[PDB]
């Protein structure tokens, strides 16, 4: 059963072979890399005599149409950015091959995964985090632009690289799920741990989503752990009503999917649905405290940073201060870019 002449899998991947050399230019060396839209390659680029990472793209339409976009995105913000400032990944070139789209990118280095992975999951330090958080937001600025104007739509650890194995300096990666403010196209979007109130709830967005993303990013980057680890929908919003309590009325009165996770009472309130046969899986509304999930003063997340330097009992307030501003229920208050970075948490040396 033949896919593709033969190059293809039956899952419409190109079937990767070490050390081939394509359209006399670009030699393989291995897989670096999988996801949804394909696979990254590691290559040597012969004419520009350096490594390069490729991105094929996988054989079929919907797939090609959505890497059509990533390609405009990027290619409209490496225009503003020709620096390779502002924390983006650069897309050098694209080309057709063998049936699958493919883009070439600048070699970069580990995710942020791998980085928490590397310590086992023990968090790497505040001072670190607080680095993460300053890039992140500028870039989160940059990509708000007016110009721009760009939902990035699954940013997580894996999708945050750094450019030097041992240098705190990142870029983002895989614009394959963006888009722009006006022209929004999808319902279910977002890694779920990742996802935002206003996505899980069926109502409409625009670019806050990826700051929500970002405050879960910042607390799993420092504690080494999911925030809301759900194992499906609602699990998600359950996990995070145990840490922020029920969403304002406001916002559930407005939410096409409120009812899959909430009911009204007579008297115009909003609970949790009512659950069943004495089972109790989760901690009551608001109960979870975030203060106590960073140890702010109970030396770090699990006693690990207790004496430590630059992790004052202060440098937590104004860290957890922070994140919650991130994770406003409300996306016309949660915390923007610009505003952000002028947050206490970055106040200087
Ligand atoms: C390790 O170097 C790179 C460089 C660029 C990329 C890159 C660019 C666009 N989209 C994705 Cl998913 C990208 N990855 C994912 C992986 N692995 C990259 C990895």
């Amino acid at each position: 059963k033949v896919y593709n002449d033969g190059y293809d899998d039956d899952n419409y991947d190109y079937i990767v072979k070490n050390g081939e050399k394509w359209m006399d230019r670009y030699e393989i060396d291995s897989l670096i890399g999988k996801g949804s839209f394909g696979q990254v390659v590691k290559a040597y680029d012969r004419v520009e005599q350096e490594w390069v990472a490729i991105k094929i793209i996988k054989n079929k339409k919907a797939f090609l149409n959505q890497a059509q976009i990533e390609v405009r995105l990027l290619e409209l913000m490496n225009k503003h950015d020709t620096e390779m400032k502002y924390y983006i990944v650069h897309l050098k070139r694209h080309f057709m091959f063998r049936n699958h789209l493919c883009l070439v990118f600048e070699m970069l280095s580990y995710n942020l995964y791998d980085l928490l992975r590397n310590t086992n999951f023990r968090g790497v330090s505040l001072n670190l985090t607080r680095k993460f958080a300053q890039q992140m937001c500028t870039a989160l600025l940059f990509l708000a632009t007016p110009e721009l104007s760009i939902i990035h739509c699954d940013l997580k650890p894996e999708n945050i690289l750094l450019c030097n194995p041992k240098r705190s300096a990142i870029k983002i990666v895989d614009f394959g799920s963006s888009c722009q403010l006006g022209q929004r196209i999808y319902q279910y979007i977002q890694s779920r741990f990742y996802r935002s109130p206003e996505v899980l709830l069926g109502m409409p967005y625009d670019l806050a989503i990826d700051m929500w993303s970002l405050g879960c990013i910042l607390v799993e980057m420092h504690t080494g752990e999911p925030l809301f680890s759900g194992a499906n929908e609602v699990d998600q919003m359950n996990k995070i009503v145990e840490v922020l309590g029920i969403p304002p009325a406001h916002i559930l009165d407005q939410a096409p999917k409120a009812r899959k996770f909430f009911e009204k009472l007579p008297d115009g309130t909003w609970n949790l649905k009512k659950t069943k046969d004495g089972k109790r899986e989760y901690k009551p509304p608001g109960t979870r405290k975030l203060h106590n999930i960073l140890g702010v003063e109970t030396g770090g997340p699990g006693g690990r940073r207790a004496g430590e330097s630059g992790h004052t009992v202060a440098d937590y307030l104004k860290f957890k201060d922070l994140i919650l501003r991130m994770l406003d229920y409300d996306p016309k208050t949660r915390i923007q870019p610009y505003y952000a970075l002028q947050h206490s948490f970055f106040k200087k040396t």
